[PDB]
């Protein structure tokens, strides 16, 4: 792909984080803690899952960023509406305001309803995410495999400002402690 020149500097929004997440000082890395991280509750925090939003809001234009997923067993990545549900149980779908892919149990899937199987021969260590607001497109790229396409959501109905979306996943297995990291431009 040739989307690199739309690169944006994403930072994580602490206030949106599930209370178990640990965000680095530079707001560019996040991981699952082994306990509640001693923050107050608020209406923005994702309560049921290890999720956090980027601080940036997008309502026009083309945007690109990269995320490091090295040695994780489970994660979700993409974008979502600013007004997605924060509390209780919900599925990641465009109907609920999410445009995401994930790794789960050694398979990759796109968060359509129902979910779509992805075909990845080279397990990615870094994922590229491209958003074209005007066109209604969200695309995912395998940076480990020379930028190969993973998935395109087209005919997207954003219906609001978008925010970068992250889920570090649970660590029930003891094999999923590694962080998500925003990669430098
Ligand atoms: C999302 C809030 C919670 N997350 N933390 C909780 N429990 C856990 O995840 C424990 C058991 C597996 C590893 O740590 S409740």
């Amino acid at each position: 792909h040739h989307h690199h020149h739309h690169m944006v500097h994403i930072t994580l929004d602490r206030n949106t984080a599930n209370s178990w997440l640990i965000i680095s000082k530079d707001r560019r890395q996040v991981r699952m803690g082994d306990t509640h991280q001693n923050v107050s509750d608020n209406k923005e925090r994702f309560s049921n899952y290890p999720m956090v939003l980027g601080a940036q809001r997008f309502s026009s234009g083309k945007m690109y960023w990269e995320v490091d997923v090295t040695q994780k067993e489970a994660w979700d990545l993409g974008v979502c509406r600013d007004s997605v549900q924060r509390k209780g149980q919900f599925s990641l779908s465009p109907e609920n305001g999410f445009w995401t892919i994930w790794l789960w149990q050694d398979s990759y899937e796109a968060g359509t309803s129902p979910q779509t199987t992805l075909h990845i021969q080279v397990p990615p260590c870094q994922i590229g995410i491209f958003v074209d607001y005007e066109a209604g497109v969200v695309s995912f790229y395998n940076i480990t495999d020379h930028g190969s396409l993973i998935y395109t959501f087209s005919e997207c109905v954003f219906a609001g400002p978008l925010r970068p979306f992250f889920n570090v996943g649970f660590n029930y297995s003891g094999g999923n402690a590694a962080p998500l990291k925003l990669c430098p431009l």
